[PDB]
């Protein structure tokens, strides 16, 4: 009886409401950043871009209502640099995401997406982890992944450029 927080494969319909969140500012502040002036074309391009092997774009679904994004990738080659991750034979996944609607935040919304996720990934792909990369000062991100098992593992100093300032960010990961 209890409500369900699902994703489902994004498609090119779901690019108008991509240019919709990412043209309020309230979601810039925390993804791509408020100097970024999306257009349909910008849009277009940046999020059907195919810059790895395997790349999974989804929309995070709360009762049936799309409610925001992730982008979930294998880290494979060159990938690994950019996380200074040493690679190994392990199947390592990483994920970006945000919720769009802003009356969705503070729900632990968040959290149990990625449970869900990380359970698809694992039952689904074999993963051996799942990798997050939030910014340092995002303190309600980091904790809400914490609050589905990802681990810090290290800082990653001037990580992300977001609104004109390399950011320290955190690398956290979820076995199990
Ligand atoms: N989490 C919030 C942020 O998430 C994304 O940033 C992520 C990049 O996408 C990843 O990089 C991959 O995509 C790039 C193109 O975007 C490619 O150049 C690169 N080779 C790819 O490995 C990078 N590894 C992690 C970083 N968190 C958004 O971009 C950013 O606006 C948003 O605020």
């Amino acid at each position: 009886e209890k409500k369900r927080v699902s994703f489902r494969p994004m498609n090119e319909d779901d690019l108008v409401l991509m240019l919709k969140w990412l043209t309020d500012d309230r979601v810039l502040e925390f993804y791509d950043g408020r100097d970024k002036k999306h257009t349909q074309k910008t849009i277009r391009e940046h999020y059907t871009e195919q810059w790895a092997d395997e790349i999974y774009r989804v929309i995070i679904e709360y009762d049936t209502i799309p409610i925001g994004y992730a982008q979930i990738y294998r880290i494979q080659g060159e990938l690994f640099d950019e996380y200074n991750y040493h690679e190994t034979e392990e199947k390592i996944y990483a994920m970006d995401q945000f919720i769009g609607e802003p009356e969705y935040w503070n729900m632990g919304i968040g959290a149990e997406y990625c449970r869900v996720v990380c359970q698809y990934l694992r039952t689904e792909m074999d993963a051996d982890a799942v990798i997050l990369d939030p910014r340092k000062n995002n303190l309600r991100a980091v904790r809400a992944y914490q609050k589905a098992g990802f681990k810090i593992i290290k800082e990653l100093p001037e990580h992300e450029l977001h609104e004109g300032k390399k950011e320290d960010c955190v690398l956290m990961e979820w076995r199990v």
